[PDB]
């Protein structure tokens, strides 16, 4: 049973805010299968992605402080340099699907990623939970809407 | 780009018969499996368990004298016969398992579900798409059928 567990904590434009539980990453015969065991989160989808650097500090961008942006963008391996979602190879490899929230706050559903085979791909990447939603697209808004960095944990 | 794809309609499963419309669920063939996009209203918020059943009907039926809502699909679809509920990601139970439907805060249901162990739509025609009052942990403990108990919404797979 090839399977691990990443912390995850709250992004504050500070640094780390408290421990908001973790997520397995489990290899299944379909793909990695991240299980959430996470609480203190908005009810609703919020997105859920892989971000290529292995950081969740803050950043500055246009002089203000930004949360959990030393993590950079999506993982793309490919190049593709477009956000298309969990299910279609033309986009960034760190597309999961959206994290679904439940309303006492908690995030249990499991949800499958099957572009993703081995632990190995998920090793020193920063896994990323946004504040707004994702609809697997650019648009209207880029990267599926997620805006702000909420949540995150470096996975290794 | 291209790939097949079909459309079901929903309705609720009463024990009188047929209720209100509740939208669609779009299924497509996709590189990884059978994708389950719904657009649908009139839902209690949270996850519910969605599962394909073997009969092509979503009929009440008859149990002890009382009108079953959707009875009438039969149980899980279940070719191997492995008699057992383990989820969308599991090959050692019921092929017709698909992960739980997300339903908004607002009754509607939007989040695409990926069931893996499906291929193509061929699998999937003359069965009924159900939709419970319960969840699903993919599993039969601690309740059976992942616990999602009445069938409460349903619509046959063309
Ligand atoms: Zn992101
Ligand atoms: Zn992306
Ligand atoms: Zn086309
Ligand atoms: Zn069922
Ligand atoms: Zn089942
Ligand atoms: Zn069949
Ligand atoms: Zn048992």
């Amino acid at each position: 049973k090839a399977s691990m567990t990443v912390k995850i904590n709250e992004s504050l434009p500070q640094g780390n805010g408290k421990a908001l539980g973790t997520v397995t990453v489990t290899e299944t015969a379909y793909g990695l299968l991240f299980t959430p065991h996470l609480t203190g989160l908005a009810p609703g989808i919020h997105g859920f992605h892989l971000h290529e650097k292995p950081s969740c500090a803050p950043g500055m961008k246009d002089g203000k402080a930004v949360p959990a942006l030393a993590a950079g963008g999506h993982l793309d391996p490919n190049k593709t340099g477009v956000h298309l979602g969990p299910y279609n190879d033309k986009g960034h490899l760190g597309d999961l699907p959206g994290l679904v929230v439940n309303a006492d706050g908690t995030a249990t559903y499991p949800v499958l990623a099957p572009r993703l085979k081995s632990l190995s791909e998920v090793k020193q990447h920063a896994l990323m939970i946004h504040a707004g939603g994702d609809n697997y697209s650019d648009h209207p808004m880029p990267l599926g809407g997620g805006g702000a960095r909420m949540a995150c944990g470096v996975i290794e």
